[PDB]
C-alpha cells in the first residue's frame, strides 16, 4: 500500500507571458502601466505576496488552486508588460483586477492579506485616474 504519500499537492503551470502569435502594441497607456503604475505598486511595502504566483507548495495551500481558477500576480503581469503582451490598456487593467478579486474571494474580509490587497488597489486606483488619454 502506498496510502498515497506521492500524491502531494503540485502548482499549476503559471499565466503565460509570452506568445509570438498573439496581437500585441504598444501603446502610450500600456507604457505609463508599466513606468508608472506596475512600478510604483511593485515598490510598496505590502506588495511582496503578489509578486509571485501563488505558490500552494511552499505555503502549503492545498485548496487554493480547487476555487481560484484564474490565477493572476504581479509577476505575471510585469512580464506581460515588458514582454509587450497587450494590445491595449484594458487587456492589462483585467489582469491587476482579476488579482485583487481573486484575493478577496479565497480570503475574508478581516484578513491581514485583504487589508493588503486593499492598499494596493486604492493606489492602482489613484493612479489610473491619470492613466493619458
Ligand atoms: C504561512 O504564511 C503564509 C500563508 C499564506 C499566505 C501568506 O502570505 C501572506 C503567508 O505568509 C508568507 C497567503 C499568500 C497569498 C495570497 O494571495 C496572494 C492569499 O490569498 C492568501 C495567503 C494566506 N491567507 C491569509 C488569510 O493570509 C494563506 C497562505
Ligand atoms: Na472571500
Amino acid at each position: 500500500m502506498h496510502h498515497h504519500h506521492h500524491h502531494m499537492s503540485t502548482n499549476p503551470p503559471p499565466p503565460e507571458t509570452s506568445n509570438p502569435n498573439k496581437p500585441k502594441r504598444q501603446t502610450n497607456q500600456l507604457q505609463y502601466l508599466l513606468r508608472v503604475v506596475l512600478k510604483t505598486l511593485w515598490k510598496h511595502q505590502f506588495a511582496w505576496p503578489f509578486q509571485q504566483p501563488v505558490d500552494a507548495v511552499k505555503l502549503n495551500l492545498p485548496d487554493y488552486y480547487k476555487i481560484i481558477k484564474t490565477p493572476m500576480d504581479m509577476g505575471t503581469i510585469k512580464k506581460r508588460l515588458e514582454n509587450n503582451y497587450y494590445w491595449n490598456a484594458q487587456e492589462c487593467i483585467q489582469d491587476f483586477n482579476t488579482m485583487f478579486t481573486n484575493c478577496y474571494i479565497y480570503n475574508k474580509p478581516g484578513d491581514d492579506i485583504v487589508l493588503m490587497a486593499e492598499a494596493l488597489e486604492k493606489l492602482f486606483l489613484q493612479k489610473i485616474n491619470e492613466l493619458p488619454t
